[PDB]
Parts: C-alpha cells; sequence; structure tokens
C-alpha cells in the first residue's frame, strides 16, 4: 500500500500538476520530471487525496527522494 510518491530517477521538478487536498486517481500524472531530455510524468500509486508536497517546481531531486505524500 503505497503513501509516498517518491523520485524514480534524478531529475528536475519541471511542473506539480495538483494541489494540496486534490482528489487524485491512480495512475494520474501529478508532477513532471525532466531527466536526460524527456519529460517524465510521475503517477500516483493510488487512488487518494493529496496530502503534502514536498518540493517545489525547479527543484532537483535524488532518486528514492519523497515528491508527494497522499492523505
Amino acid at each position: 500500500m503505497e503513501n509516498v510518491v517518491s523520485a524514480p530517477m534524478p531529475g528536475k521538478v519541471l511542473r506539480v500538476l495538483v494541489r494540496v487536498g486534490d482528489r487524485v486517481r491512480v495512475g494520474q500524472g501529478l508532477l513532471v520530471l525532466e531527466a536526460m531530455k524527456m519529460e517524465n510524468e510521475i503517477p500516483s500509486p493510488r487512488d487518494g487525496v493529496v496530502k503534502r508536497i514536498l518540493v517545489k517546481e525547479g527543484e532537483i531531486v535524488d532518486t528514492g527522494q519523497p515528491l508527494i505524500e497522499l492523505g
């Protein structure tokens, strides 16, 4: 049971697609992570509510780094 969206690889947080409190669906893109001339939509692992967004747009993140917590 997944509660935290973490970075699958290092990247730059290009865009955060949802806000705290928003309802989300499994497989929905929640943010866009840029890496190696590619824009990766990072999905919600489950239906739920966005509780916390732990990064800002522009931020560089490393592998496994927490990005979003679901409530």
